[PDB]
């Protein structure tokens, strides 16, 4: 097969960035929201969440963390904090439709830091419920170890190598990244691959 239909209607590929240091700062605060909402059986892009968070507990980024992100201070200065973002995160699911129970969505990310550590922690720091919607997700690097029969070692760098992508972006943006995760799942969907739910 090639393009089969999938458990889904929609992927909604997710990458965090967050503030960092060396040795990495504590708490860690998320800067950058990205959601990608994948055709579930093409796995074409179709609309993009995009924004950049106000960090609070450490709002002053450090010099890492720019390197690393390429985030400066004026993308996240003067943006709302985590809490307006995940309101503006549900209104955007809304209006999408994917709050409606008979459309099938699910998360997908690199690996499962950004739903299993990252949002909850920051979440339960803060005092706020997380969206049920988070709570089921997608580990991109479990689904190609059962695509592909092997386990990558650099994220998306060497699924990327052992699929013969080339790479979209700059490494280490949310939203680019978020990119390369699609490109790859539209391969692996290309080679007859189905996506099934890998969070526990
Ligand atoms: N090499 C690194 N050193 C320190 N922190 C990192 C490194 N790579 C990623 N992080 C942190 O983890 C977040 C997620 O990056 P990634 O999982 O590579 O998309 C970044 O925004 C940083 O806060
Ligand atoms: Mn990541
Ligand atoms: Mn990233």
């Amino acid at each position: 097969m090639s393009f089969p239909p999938q458990r889904y209607h929609y992927f909604l590929v997710l990458d965090f960035e967050a503030t960092c240091d060396k040795p990495q700062i504590h708490p860690q605060e998320i800067i950058e929201f990205p959601i990608l909402k994948l055709n579930g059986r093409t796995m074409e892009i179709e609309s993009t969440f995009h924004m950049y968070v106000q960090p609070v507990v450490h709002p002053q980024l450090t010099p890492f963390c720019t390197e690393l992100t390429g985030i400066i201070q004026a993308m996240v200065d003067g943006q709302p904090s985590l809490q307006q973002v995940l309101e503006r995160v549900d209104e955007w699911m809304a209006k999408e439709g994917l709050l409606d129970p008979n459309v099938k969505s699910i998360f997908v990310t690199c690996g499962d830091w950004d739903l299993k550590v990252m949002l909850p922690g920051q979440c339960q720091y803060l005092g706020l419920p997380v969206a049920d919607y988070f709570k089921q997700w997608i580990n991109l690097k479990k689904a190609y170890s059962f695509a592909m029969g092997c386990w990558p070692k650099n994220g998306l760098l060497d699924m990327n190598k052992g699929l013969s992508l080339q790479h979209i972006g700059r490494p280490h943006s949310g939203i680019d990244d978020c990119k390369n995760i699609a490109n790859i799942m539209k391969t692996l969907a290309y080679r007859g691959f189905i996506f099934k739910q890998t969070s526990k």
